[PDB]
């Protein structure tokens, strides 16, 4: 009853389009994550399985509500999510 979410958190600058293109696939996930890793102490990039999920509202709600049909949704939440605390790119490797 949990999901696997791996994302990188960075401040909002307007490069959302530059982050997804630079992220391309899991090939540069570490490259963009390390450069966009502004929450290493609070987060390690991946939270693993989450049965409930309680971090904000839209970020989690979507994590547990991610649709199963999507051309680029079975990997990264495209487009990514934009919030007042910066933008976030989540990668789902497991689903409830």
């Amino acid at each position: 009853n949990a999901v696997k979410v791996r994302h990188i958190l960075c401040e909002k600058h307007g490069k959302i389009m530059e982050a997804m293109e630079k992220l391309k696939s899991g090939m540069r996930f570490n490259e963009v994550a390390a450069q966009y890793s502004e929450d290493k102490a609070r987060q390690g990039g991946d939270l693993g399985w989450m049965t409930r999920g309680s971090m904000v509202g839209p970020f989690q709600e979507a994590a547990f509500a991610l649709p199963v049909s999507g051309m680029d949704k079975p990997v990264f939440t495209d487009p990514p999510v934009k919030t007042k605390f910066g933008y976030h790119i989540i990668m789902v490797e497991g689903r409830k």
